[PDB]
């Protein structure tokens, strides 16, 4: 049922050498991946070399395990594979400015959730599976997506040569696997909500300890949400093509609403795009915004996504005020 790469593909990868002026830019938290479309998987293995050491994994199995989520990722508007790529280098910047944070085994396990996050998306929204009861909100009561996402993410790994994390004993093992199960579910926004409030009650208050582990689970659990949303904290021009992609799922996903009788949300009707600055705005100040402002007061040196995000904000609301 999954699709596995070619021994072209993942040899191609083995070769690959990223640009020596890219290594530098990477580094960054705003660098766009955009136009580069021929290294995203080299500058994810570039990624996975400088953050977890370039003998972590068996070289060949980690091309083939990237050629192969590659392939498993859908033609579509948005959750494709330049989403997950995106994601998983917010990550690597974030892990960077914070390193000694994380233990060896969260680095590569919390690379490889952000790049498997979205694996086989359809461009349908949970709402979507729900309302019209997919087989798959039968398997997954809550979180379908994310628990469908983890599935393709374990059944890759279960694919010949595929296994990266075979060398790891079997409790660093186990390990792995539940650190990107509780990351991968963590991307499912309906949970941040909660997430949020509690992480900034625990900061505000004093009582949020990283050596506890349900604590540790929640701030990856943010740190996830940064990254699935991190198309607006880059430069404008950037957010704006991607709110674009962003939307032509949106607008999709609401056409066969209709075609099923029911009156889509105006962000998901393409009858109603005037209504987009204004569901941007809504977005941010309710997501986005508090969002980075929590990350950046557990993790100061993720300031930089706050003060893009909110560079982003201003800009929506010129919009707003007839200034595009
Ligand atoms: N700029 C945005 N405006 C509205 N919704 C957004 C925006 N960026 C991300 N999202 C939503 O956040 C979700 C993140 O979850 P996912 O990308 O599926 O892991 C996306 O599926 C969108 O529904
Ligand atoms: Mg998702
Ligand atoms: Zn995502």
């Amino acid at each position: 049922h999954m699709s596995i790469c070619t021994s072209e593909e993942w040899q191609g990868l083995m070769q690959f050498t990223l640009p020596v002026r890219l290594c530098k830019e990477i580094e960054l938290f705003h660098f766009d991946i955009g136009p580069f479309e021929n290294m995203w998987p080299g500058i994810f293995v570039y990624m996975v070399h400088r953050s977890c050491g370039t003998s972590c994994f068996e070289l060949e199995k980690l091309c083939r395990f990237i050629m192969s989520v590659k392939k498993n990722y859908r033609r579509v508007p948005y959750h494709n594979w330049k989403h997950a790529v995106t994601v998983a280098h917010c990550m690597y910047a974030i892990l960077q400015n914070n390193h000694t944070l994380f233990t060896d085994l969260e680095r590569k396990g919390l690379l490889i959730a952000c790049l498997c996050h979205d694996l086989d998306h359809r461009g349908f929204s949970n709402s979507y599976l729900q309302k019209f009861d997919h087989p798959l909100a039968a398997l997954y009561s809550t979180s379908t997506m994310e628990q469908h996402h983890f599935s393709q993410t374990v059944s890759i790994l279960q694919l010949e040569g595929h296994n990266i994390f075979s060398t790891l004993s079997s409790s660093e093992y186990e390990q792995v696997l539940e650190i990107i199960r509780k990351a991968i579910i963590a991307t499912d926004l309906a949970l941040y909500f909660g997430n949020r409030k509690q992480l900034e009650e625990m900061y505000q208050t004093g009582s949020l300890n990283l050596n506890n582990q349900s604590h540790r689970d929640r701030v990856i659990g943010l740190m996830m949400t940064a990254c699935d949303l991190c198309s607006v904290t880059k430069l404008w021009p950037v957010t704006k093509l991607t709110a674009n992609d962003i939307y032509a799922e949106f607008w999709a996903e609401g056409d066969e609403m209709k075609k099923l009788g029911i009156q889509p949300i105006p962000m998901m009707d393409r009858d109603k795009k005037d209504e987009v600055p204004q569901g941007q705005l809504g977005f941010y100040n309710a997501v986005a915004i508090p969002c980075y402002t929590t990350l950046t007061q557990i993790l100061p040196p993720t300031e930089p996504l706050l003060k893009a995000c909110r560079d982003n904000l201003s800009q929506w609301e010129k919009v707003i005020r007839g200034e595009e």
